[PDB]
């Protein structure tokens, strides 16, 4: 169908320890350093699902999704009209590899009294199985933010969303009310290291 | 789309009274003849209807209309597998000109002491309002039934329809029951009575 590309920045002027993470450089480009401990199978990602709607069982594709399950909002056929009635056809549904890899805390990082911290980074593309568990590896991506719900029962107020109730024309429950708490994670798009038994391809790539 | 074609048959050999019609004709090709009491306006009749399916909302067309509303069996989709749910679509269906026509006995054919006897005629296609009250027409035509629901309450075993309940399956109220009376009727192909202010034209068409 369509050729799906990976731009894979690397190189950048600064790398970042795993407790120099911090909430200002959400969606931002950014490297860190880390010792893999546990990486997953590659699993398929929904990239650009196709919904087939229940009253109008036409075929919309190419919907995007971005980083969460998302249903279309306007079918393909005027007559339809319909928003929230939808179901995933997977065969005709196009996905990702994705690996989650887990890092820990490099053992030089490590502050006085503290443990290491870490953090789960989302493989992508074509760097999927290119760290394993042991290897010291630095990645470069986005810092996103994913669901959380364990923050539960933590200190402080946590956000939440209400429905804005004004400008809704009532006559004489409504709730949508939705827990805003996150958990930073890490999307790499570029995994280097910081089957060679044959002699001659060792000798080759080696200045 | 297609062109409704009319076979008029005429000059059948006998010419029956409206008493002389009999069960046994039912469905068959014969001539009556009666005095014109009542017409009909022209109403259009569903000829080929055009159904569409809640499931499939596709357009199932030229679905014959013999002599009564009659749904289709079959979608035309085969994912769909429904047969009881559709909807009639009028503009997209085809119709026929219809005239209800009522005759009387003649004068002279009425037995003694007997009251005159009334006939529905149907005239449809191209011989509509060519018989106008008070005129004498013979017509040429199918002795039909149709649904008489004031048969209840006369004197008889009146016929019904039960659903045969054999080879079903029971596990250890389905009961389907129709009443089967009727009234003859015609369905005329053929009206001939057994504007001329002008001259010429009178002249003209004149052995
Ligand atoms: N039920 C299981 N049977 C056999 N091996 C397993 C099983 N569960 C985990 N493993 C092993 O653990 C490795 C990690 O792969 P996954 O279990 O798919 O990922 P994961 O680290 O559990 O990450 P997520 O959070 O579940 S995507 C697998 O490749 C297996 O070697
Ligand atoms: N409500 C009415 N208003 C005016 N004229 C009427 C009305 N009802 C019947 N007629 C007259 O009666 C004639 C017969 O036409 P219809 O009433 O349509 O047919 P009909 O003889 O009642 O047959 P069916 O059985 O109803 S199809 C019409 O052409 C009018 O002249
Ligand atoms: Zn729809
Ligand atoms: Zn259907």
């Amino acid at each position: 169908t369509e050729r799906v590309f990976q731009i894979s920045f690397f190189n950048l002027p600064t790398v970042h320890r795993i407790r120099d993470i911090r909430s200002e450089k959400i969606g931002s480009l950014l490297s860190i350093s880390g010792t893999v401990t546990r990486t997953s199978e590659v699993r398929p990602e929904l990239y650009k699902a196709s919904f087939t709607c229940d009253m109008c069982r036409a075929i919309v594709d190419n919907v995007e999704q971005s980083f969460k399950y998302t249903e279309p909002t306007f079918c393909p056929n005027p007559s339809c009209e319909n928003r929230a009635f939808w179901t995933l056809n997977v065969t005709r549904s196009r996905f990702l590899d994705w690996q989650k890899v887990r890092i820990q805390e490099n053992a030089n990082e490590i502050p006085t009294g503290s443990m290491p911290r870490t953090l789960d980074v989302i493989l992508r593309g074509d760097s999927v199985e290119r760290a394993k568990p042991g290897d010291r590896c630095k990645f470069t991506g986005v810092e996103i933010v994913v669901p959380d719900v364990t923050q539960l029962g933590l200190p402080g107020v946590k956000p939440s969303s209400t429905l804005d109730t004004r400008g809704i024309s009532k006559t004489t429950r409504s709730l949508g009310v939705r827990d805003l708490t996150y958990k930073i994670s890490f999307l790499a798009c570029h995994v280097i290291s910081i089957n060679e038994r044959d002699q001659e391809v060792f000798l080759n790539s080696l200045s």
